C-alpha cells in the first residue's frame, strides 16, 4: 500500500505494470492544510484540502498536476524499472490506455481531468525546449481553458463505458519554449471509463505539425511518457478543494 501526504513520488506496481505516482504540486510556492494520495492495490485517489495557496510561476497558470505515470518522465528525470518506454513514436504501431475515473471539485476549481506525452528529440532529456512537443490530451475542464489558441477540431474515437464513440476534439497549440498541443473533448464526461488508441492523436499531432518551422522530424522524436492526472487551479485560486479515484487501469503498447 502506498500512502504520501506530501509532495512527492513513489513506484508501485498495478495489474503488474510498472508506474510512478506523484503527489505534484510543482507550481505552488506555498500552502497550508491536507493532500494524500493512496493507491491500495486496487485503486488510486487524492484528495486536497489547501489554503493559502500562491503560484511559483504565475506565467505557468495552473498550480499542480497530482497523477500517475507509465514511463519516463524528462522533467522528473525518472521511469520506474521495468517500462517499454521511451520509444521512438515511429516504433508505436498502437498504444491503447483504459482507465476509470470519478472527479470530484468545490464548483468554482479551475480543473482538468488530462493525459499527456513528451516528445522529445533525445531519448532521457531531463527539459523540454525548442524542437521537442507536449501533447494533451483532455477528458473533462472545469473553469479551465488549454493554453494557445484553438486551431482545429478533430473527429477521433473512443469507448466511454463500453460503448465505441465518435467524440471532437479541438486542438489548442501554442509555441513556448516547446510546442504545445492539447486536444480537448467537446463533451467533457466527469466520471466513467474511457480506453482510445494514443496514435489516433499522434497521428493528428503529426499532420497539425507537418508545416511546422520548429519541430523537425516528428516521427523520430522519442514517445516518453503517458501522464494520467488532473491539473488544478488558475493564478488567482488562492484554495482547492477536490479529489478523484482512478481504477481499472490497463494499457496495450504494440512495438513494431
Amino acid at each position: 500500500m502506498v500512502l504520501m501526504t506530501k509532495p512527492g513520488t513513489s513506484d508501485f506496481v498495478w495489474n503488474g505494470i510498472p508506474l510512478s505516482m506523484e503527489l505534484n504540486l510543482w507550481n505552488i510556492k506555498e500552502y497550508s492544510g491536507s493532500v494524500a494520495m493512496k493507491f491500495d492495490g486496487e485503486k488510486i485517489t487524492f484528495d486536497a484540502d489547501i489554503q493559502n495557496l500562491s503560484p511559483k510561476e504565475p506565467e505557468r497558470y495552473v498550480l499542480g498536476y497530482p497523477e500517475f505515470y507509465y514511463g519516463y518522465k524528462p522533467w522528473e528525470n525518472h521511469t520506474a524499472e521495468g517500462s517499454k518506454l521511451p520509444v521512438p513514436v515511429s516504433s508505436m504501431k498502437s498504444f491503447s490506455v483504459e482507465v476509470s475515473f470519478d472527479i470530484h471539485h468545490e464548483p468554482s476549481l479551475p480543473l482538468n481531468f488530462a493525459m499527456e506525452t513528451w516528445l522529445t528529440r533525445e531519448k532521457y532529456q531531463t527539459e523540454a525546449s525548442i524542437g521537442d512537443v507536449e501533447i494533451m490530451v483532455w477528458f473533462y475542464f472545469n473553469n479551465l481553458t488549454p493554453g494557445g489558441e484553438k486551431i482545429e477540431e478533430f473527429t477521433i474515437p473512443f469507448v466511454l463505458n463500453g460503448e465505441s464513440v465518435e467524440g471532437t476534439w479541438e486542438l489548442w497549440l501554442a509555441e513556448w519554449g516547446w510546442d504545445y498541443l492539447a486536444f480537448r473533448l467537446k463533451d467533457p464526461v466527469k466520471k466513467g471509463r474511457v480506453k482510445f488508441d494514443v496514435r489516433h492523436f499522434l497521428d493528428a499531432a503529426g499532420k497539425a505539425l507537418s508545416s511546422s518551422a520548429r519541430v523537425k522530424d516528428f516521427e523520430d522524436l522519442y514517445f516518453t511518457v503517458w501522464e494520467i492526472g488532473t491539473e488544478f487551479g488558475s493564478p488567482e485560486t488562492k484554495s482547492a478543494q477536490f479529489g478523484w479515484k482512478f481504477e481499472n487501469f490497463s494499457i496495450d503498447l504494440e512495438v513494431r
